[PDB]
């Protein structure tokens, strides 16, 4: 009953990158997708720009939309399947956000009745008009839109976990209505996991949407404390899906790796082939993996300026479409996996996860690099216990370890 | 050598507002502005959407200036000159921001070099691709951004008066070599002139700049305190272009009216036609008038959200291009300036401005609704005395004076 993982890219356009919206040229689209289907991938993660697509709370743009459907088509025309994230919001530390929701407009986002309302008609039109599409397999409400909810950011919209789990809920429910049965989820970066006192928690990744979906990024203070080549670099991707099953209600709850790439200086240019093969390898190791999604196709324009280095050297492909060696080897480890090596065994050693009551998880922390449950899980992967996770509170629930084919049971007092 | 003043009208398109850059339709465009040149006018001032046209620091998009082009060809054609102005930014309530400039970017509007540097391209690009049309007026700087630079501006990019009056130098600048001899102007919302401590000024306004540009909106306080049927109202954009000159180093300095409109409920629709005649009617009773330019062409589409409800009905004409009564009376008033009434006789009687030193402008708001100056200058009006203003450190400079015509000086306290 082994769960079979797919493997795709995040879509970020060579010509005009996240503005290609404004100047859509759908050739350049399908010769973008034509060096991704090249690779062997079986889908793609696309991403609208929201106040382009919904410029007035009230003005949803057709041919927005029907760009959208386009894209989708050409994608379906080359084998490839769509998840269309809507709210963006935030992409490569740039916010993009509607005139309608800021200043004289200012509304939170997470809270105000009219700008939910506006998101949510938002995300039910993505998905309606997408419905009839094969190949569109379902929305991610938005790109770590828990970004927006506090700390660090510098102009939070400020909400409570009880309030971003309601919020969550009306944003999924828009997708359902759109288009029901498809793939719908919410998509958190890490301080939902590191962050005590984030507003966004491993709760809500893992119980709220289709699929608990992970953004795996080194440079989270992971490749800085431990080195480019440690067993906590290459393991990351590994542990953020292994950790956050431990709040899964389902035992097969699969999880996406939505997000995991090669970040310079963190990981050299020379490396990145070998960093991801053993990324792959790594996280491939995980049962229930529902799939692995380069983040990202194409490098960004060197000519877009104000991004972060790491942004423009992210590709595994360049701006004029040459492949990488780290395009090269994720191709490699695609076509391996596809056919070559067998399914995961079960991880039958957990680590215990204490993390205060955990679905508020205040001291969430000891799971951010440099934490005694990140450290613990990284020293037993290196003596290769192959270890999953789980909640001190279900730690000895002898149904939720059977469930789960759990025979071992350790704290990081244990593993010192 | 008495000025003759030109009469246009502000260009907000009917089909999708200023959102149409986002699915640009020349025809819509033509349609728009045959129904404008119907009505007489010779000129627009239209308005691109800053973050549309470069949505990325250096990514300036040739096809939005291509289409600002085409819009003002269409505009030549119909015997229509245009102004563009540039940094939009605000329009009705709603700001327009890049994402380069916010949050994980913020950068202040007026200080910060990258940005700044990143306006004066954008200014230059687009006065530079306008330069070979024969109908393309000039540049103005940005559509009343002062209003980003203090209270009551929720989030304001503060800057002292110097920084200011030096970021307007740059950017007219960045104007004048794009499109050199050409109207190149900056425009203020009136806290430039009615609020104390407002960083710019009305140096600034009447000393930067080809002409001193004054928007006059009775919904300032004016309507409310003094009627709508009432001097103060009907004088108010004479009385803005009279103030203005106080500041004016050049004694034939013209002003322009860039806006004046006719805002419900303070100006009921019932009464905005006889409400258009005689504030046209005062103010070009004021020497040296560059213009009368009105806002706006069209009403705003009723099916886009969270517009204050006053800015619904502004336009001449209805969304679906129906020429309204007030649209009827402007067309009228421009047709019998133009021919039939004589140019206006030099105002002799000034009002004394005392507002502080007044470069500074630390107490300009005697000059507001309520104020001395304000009621001063409307009880003399009233009396049929045809006032201009002058400041009080020019009060007693025989050469100012000569220079202006003035024979006769009064104090707010003469007045009583
Ligand atoms: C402010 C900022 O740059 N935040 C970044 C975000 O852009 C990125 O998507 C995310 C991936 O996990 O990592 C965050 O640290
Ligand atoms: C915050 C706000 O609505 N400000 C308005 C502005 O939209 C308008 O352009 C201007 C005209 O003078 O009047 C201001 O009061």
């Amino acid at each position: 009953s082994a769960r079979s993982p797919r493997f795709g890219v995040n879509y970020t356009p060579s010509n005009g990158w996240f503005h290609h919206w404004l100047d859509f040229d759908l050739d350049a689209v399908r010769a973008d997708l034509d060096s991704v289907a090249a690779l062997g991938f079986d889908h793609v993660r696309v991403f609208p720009l929201w106040p382009v697509f919904q410029p007035n709370r009230t003005l949803i743009r057709p041919r927005a939309v029907e760009q959208l459907a386009a894209l989708t088509d050409a994608a379906g025309e080359r084998g490839l399947d769509v998840n269309v994230d809507g709210l963006q919001g935030h992409l490569s530390s740039f916010d993009f956000l509607p005139a309608w929701t800021t200043t004289w407009h200012r509304r939170n986002l997470f809270t105000d009745p009219d700008v939910v309302s506006g998101q949510a008609e938002y995300l039910r039109t993505l998905a309606a008009a997408l419905a009839d599409r094969p190949n569109f397999l379902g929305m991610t409400v938005g790109n770590e839109i828990n970004q927006f909810s506090g700390h660090p950011h510098p102009d939070p919209d400020r909400v409570t976990p009880e309030q971003a789990g309601d919020w969550l809920r009306r944003m999924l429910d828009a997708c359902e209505r759109g288009a029901p049965g498809r793939l719908h989820l919410h998509a958190e970066y890490d301080a939902a996991w590191y962050l005590d006192d984030h507003p966004f928690t491993p709760a809500h990744s893992a119980r709220i949407g289709a699929v608990t979906a992970v953004h795996s990024w080194v440079f989270n203070g992971t490749a800085q404390r431990y080195g480019t080549r440690s067993t906590a670099t290459a393991q990351h991707a590994a542990y953020l899906v292994e950790l956050a099953k431990a709040w899964a209600r389902e035992p097969r709850r699969p999880v996406w790796l939505q997000e995991v790439g090669a970040p310079a200086p963190h990981v050299p240019a020379e490396y990145a082939a070998e960093f991801a093969t053993a990324t792959i390898d790594a996280v491939l190791d995980c049962p229930e993996v529902w799939g692995v999604t380069w983040w990202c196709s194409h490098d960004v324009d060197r000519r877009l300026a104000d991004f972060p280095e790491l942004e423009y050297s992210l590709g595994l492909l360049t701006q004029d479409r040459r492949v990488k060696p780290a395009g090269r080897a994720v191709a490699e480890a695609v076509r391996r996996w596809r056919t070559e090596t067998p399914a995961p065994r079960p991880r039958t050693t957990a680590l215990v996860v204490d993390v205060g009551p955990g679905d508020q998880a205040p001291a969430r922390s000891v799971c951010a690099p440099g934490g005694a449950v990140f450290e613990a899980f990284m020293r037993l992967t290196a003596q290769g216990a192959r270890p999953t996770t789980v909640l001190a509170e279900h730690a000895t629930d002898a149904d939720h370890l059977a469930a789960r084919g759990i025979t071992e049971v350790v704290t990081p007092h244990d593993v010192h």
